[PDB]
DNA sequence: CCCGGACCTGTGACAAATTGCCCTCAGACGG
DNA sequence: CCGTCTGAGGGCAATTTGTCACAGGTCCGGG
């Protein structure tokens, strides 16, 4: 299946995208890299890739696309918009999109994963976690990395109530660890690092099945 | 000595959002 | 000209995600 690669600057960038938008984003990076910023999406190809109907595919593309407006990207800082013109459909079943050409150098010290690894993940924050572990993966398939909680919150743009740690644990950390273990070929564990009463980092270990 | 207070934890409620499903009907095309 | 495969719309209930009040732990310092 298509091998996604992206600059680490994108893996560690600050943004808030839905699952459907992130799914689309994988195809843009694939299209751009296999070469002005003008990309294209076919309804029927999207449906076959992610096992959706044509109808439900159409709904996902259309609503994802109009939700890009106003979204911004931060590289730690400098902020950019994803799109510089609205999307439009010249033909039935076909969409044309205009990615910000200033984003090109940030797309192409790199991260790589096959698209089948992430296509069953549902929670978008869990897609971001799996991308950040891959950045440190070894050829054989294992790795270990320590991520700071404040940096997790700023990079993944978690909602404000997750600055209370018990909600952070219950609705983000445990769920995203559980999905990865159930939906990817990776087997993931963790332990908490503390300083006084405050929890400051999360330490991730993983191997390949 | 014992307190309220400033921290921390986990859970039960409710509100807001998203999931895969379902149904209708016109466009594009080919045989 | 028409029958079929698409896909652009309109919805749903069942789950998940986002928010906050409340019980219950610790340690410190002033009364
Ligand atoms: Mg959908």
């Amino acid at each position: 299946s298509p091998r996604i690669v992206q600059s680490n600057d994108l893996t560690e960038a600050a943004y808030s995208l839905s699952r459907d938008q992130k799914r689309m984003l994988y195809l843009f990076v694939d299209q751009i890299r296999k070469s002005d910023g003008i990309c294209e999406i076919h309804v029927a190809k999207y449906a076959e890739i992610f096992g959706l109907t044509s109808a439900e595919a159409s709904k996902d593309i259309r609503q994802a696309l109009k939700s890009f407006a106003g979204k911004e990207v931060v590289f730690y800082y400098e902020s950019f918009p994803w799109f510089i013109k609205p999307a439009h459909s010249p033909s039935r079943g076909l969409y044309s999109v205009h990615i910000n050409p200033y984003l090109i150098p940030f797309f192409i010290r790199f991260t790589q994963f096959r698209l089948s690894e992430t296509k069953e993940i549902t929670n978008p924050y869990a897609m971001r976690l799996y991308e950040s572990l891959c950045q440190y993966r070894k050829p054989d398939g294992s790795g270990i990395v320590s991520l700071k909680i404040d940096w997790i919150i700023e990079r993944y743009q978690l909602p404000q109530s997750y600055q209370r740690m018990p909600d952070f644990r219950r609705r983000f950390l445990q769920v995203c660890v559980n999905e990865i273990n159930s939906r990817t070929p990776m087997r993931l564990s963790y332990i908490e690092k503390k300083k006084g009463r405050q929890t400051t980092h999360i330490v991730f270990s993983f191997r390949d099945i």
